RNA sequence: CCAUCUCUAUGUUCGCCUUAGUGCCUCAUAAACUCCGGAAUGACGCAGAGCCGUUUACGGUGCUAUCGUCCACUGUCAUCAGACACCUGCACAACGUUGAGUG
């Protein structure tokens, strides 16, 4: 079935997330470099308890060795990189609110200094990692909740974009995410010899392009969405989804909406548009 | 070019009409009591961007004769407004008390050559900001004479989606506060409310990245003559997390802004 | 040496005392974690419950049989059914919790190698420069570059034993760095100080306010010496209210 | 006479330091171009103030060779020193929220995340030049007014003063000290009878004190202490500071341990002294 | 809402306790040992003034994959049809109701 392995500098509640993962009902276990510990623990793959592991300074290996044991991977249970991480400033205010002893800097580094010199052996198992939630402004009550949810839902599902554009007079979808208009930009009614001509019509398209005071909002948008799109994939939306409003599918300039699901493609996005207006009723 | 110039009582918050002047995208400088402004109206004309600058009683030049030097010094490439504006002097007396209006008289007399060359003098003491300063946006600025009426709703998805907008945004992937069990009754207007959001940093990320928005197509909205405008927020339960949001966004518009409302229509019932 | 074990608290215990550790090892794991453990050459104690524990304690005693004697094992196992067989048997020791707490389990000091040869007091002292400096103490603390409460009036009457006022403290993160080295400085040579006849030793910190902005720095020290498991007992000098 | 600047990370809240300055009485300006600012110090001259002035980020020269040959414009009679004031971008951020507007620049250029960031490379320069660098990390809006009061005579201050002064428990503590440590954990080759008579600062008793290598790993970690606040202890303009390390003899243990410390200020570049009063003859 | 007292950054001075060890016919290791004055402000305090009636018993699922496809028109309040998902005792103290209690 499935390996969990969870990291982040302390403070990431890494001991605060096994809490979270016995209640999950994966395995349990603190610190080793249990290279060959997995095919063992493929004996809890035999009792069918799927498996979560911790890593730390205290169970800190070589990189080489850490992706070694990567290497040394029973396939059964599967590893979902799991990490922590918030500013050194809070970090260390939480360790210091527990009395837990150190980052075992022998050297006799300060704190700051040890959080700095940690996210540098953290830095090839952070690179590593796959899900990266901050855990910068959750008190011990919040972090739990947070925390018992999104690993919860552990959806392996990937987010679908939608683009789509509509007529108002129909009106508005139902289905959609966020809700857009841009009935101040230019009409296709006007000029109503491009009227009919759609707004996905190439020549119409070409008079989208002069306005490329349109086509900053089409960058300002682009980004505006970007902003909270990597906030957005931690949730089990299976898909997201977009609806742009005009008066009608001339308007719709699903080109742009087509040059924001393709901008969004360009960055590597799994865009599924759709104009349902223009398609028939 | 259109050069402003700001003068008045003491505690008649000139400096929030300095304020103002940003909002009309106007740079401005503190406490310039130089004649050489003329010099920095040459920075400001290579700037070429229009801007404003107001007056203290340190700006208070003993020599009014000098004053009209440098006016005399200032160019072409700018023209100037003269703004003069003291509150009712009660008003004038209450404001200066926070964190008498005798010895601030006198000053008072000291400005009185640069009112007497005022284009206007206003009470502010009675005018809203954000009215005053429409009022300043229809006297300089020349602000267009229509109303567009601004609306902000917060309601929840379960309950549907108000038809009455232009704009929605969720916010589900914003912390909630229902996550705390003390503040899940605790409706979104409750202020411990405020608090579990405010100190979320990336709430206050989301509320003005956000508030940016709306500005960046608002000059393109006002044409059209626009009767209304209205955006809504929602939440899953629309009826914490969504309100702070929507008020948030509120109060910029109600301030920078006019016409704004506050409409919590989901839990508008009963 | 090596050890074999609210245990969890006791986990803790273990390693605060500086014992390398570890949760909830399966039996065949232990002769091979005493390979790694080899490399560490430091004392270690591993925490087993019914779920680690195999249906078959055959399993245990052929890994005590196969444990590294170099690391020399050390058996321990309860507390009333309200406040909650094989091998807690073949625990040398049965400890019960039922009314015993952190201090007392602090119990480890004398079941640990370690036994009380000599008695040893912490006794932690806030004072101002404004009346004077303690009348002897054996440390002192100049903490007027933390942030300071008497910015804000609201807590200016308050003493520092105010929660309200600990609260404008607890947000200043210095504060928190601060407290952090200083417990560690104390650590380093308490042993040394603990192999010694002295009776009683006194740290001493001071804010010249002398109550607000160092009692409570005193207290958090308080706080860690009691966790730890030290007699400690405080004298706000200024606030005697003599 | 005097001369101010303050600046710092947009969101540092500089603006109400203004207040500060202008509690204080100094001419305060603010958003002034670099150009101007040599002028503004001629006309300041018979102003007869110690002038005061905050620069912009807004007020980004865009030539940093002309923004150095503007600081070198500065005319006589005014005294420049540099106020530096930072804090974390998180804590910026809801503070630059609390400013009701702001463009920080950043128009169709960026987001507010990263205006700071770039004010980072912005403010190198000045954060190179600055003088007394500043954070409000935490100060809240009413806490931080109350910092600003901080501000107190460079010239006091301009002492780096730090002492290093032997006593004697036997004889007692000193009456000036903030940093005292008994240290007697140590141990005492005075201990030894023939070792006893060596010096309180004996130059042939170093090899025992050496041979005692955890006493001087000691110092380490004490040194490694002492650091850890030393410039938050700058900040008090306490003219000098004062250290007292004792032992019951005094010298012939604690004489040995401070003249380390006060080479490693000797290198450091720290204007240390170290005075040993139980060496002291009536 | 109190003049006007009193308390709330920096720098100046203040001696002895027979316990352990290096005499000399009396000066040495560990334990026991406590006091003020000179330059910021806040808090109170008795110069106005001001007076909300004071209040303090108990009630709310709000937790999250399709979809409600006329809003009808011709210049909309459809929540209401649900898949149903289940529910750590200072941040941490509401908004309704209610004790209790004068303006």
């Amino acid at each position: 079935m499935v390996l969990m392995i969870v990291s982040g500098r302390s403070g990431s509640g890494k001991s605060v997330a096994l809490r979270a993962l016995e209640d999950m009902g994966f395995y349990c276990v603190d610190n080793l470099p249990v290279v060959l510990l997995p095919d063992l623990a493929r004996t809890l793959a035999d009792r069918e308890i799927s498996a979560a592991v911790s890593i730390d300074v205290r169970n800190m290996p070589s990189p080489e060795i850490f992706e070694q044991a990567m290497s040394n991977l029973p396939d059964a249970f599967s590893p979902q990189l799991l990490f922590l991480d918030a500013d050194r400033n809070t970090l260390i205010r939480r360790y210091s609110d527990t009395r837990r002893l150190h980052p075992l800097s022998s050297k006799n580094l300060s704190l700051e200094s040890a959080i700095d010199k940690e996210s540098d052996l953290l830095e090839p198992l952070r690179s590593r990692a796959d899900l990266i939630v901050d855990t910068s402004e959750m008190s011990v009550h919040e972090l739990a909740e947070m925390l018992r949810t999104r690993l919860l839902g552990k959806r392996e599902r990937e987010l679908t974009m939608v683009f789509e554009s509509f007529g108002f007079k129909h009106g508005i979808p139902i289905d959609a995410d966020y809700v857009f208009d841009v009935r101040f930009l230019p009409n296709p009614h006007w000029d109503p010899k491009l009227r009919p001509m759609t707004g996905l019509d190439k020549p119409v398209a070409a008079f989208l392009d002069r306005h490329t005071e349109v086509h900053n909002f089409i960058y300002q948008t682009r980004s505006y969405l970007e902003l909270w799109l990597p906030m957005l994939e931690t949730n089990n939306r299976s898909y997201l989804t977009v609806a742009i409003g005009c008066t009608g599918g001339k308007h719709r300039s699903v080109y742009i909406a087509e040059q924001l699901a393709d901008y969004f493609r360009s960055r590597g996005k799994n865009v599924q548009s759709r104009h349902r207006t223009l398609e028939k009723r």
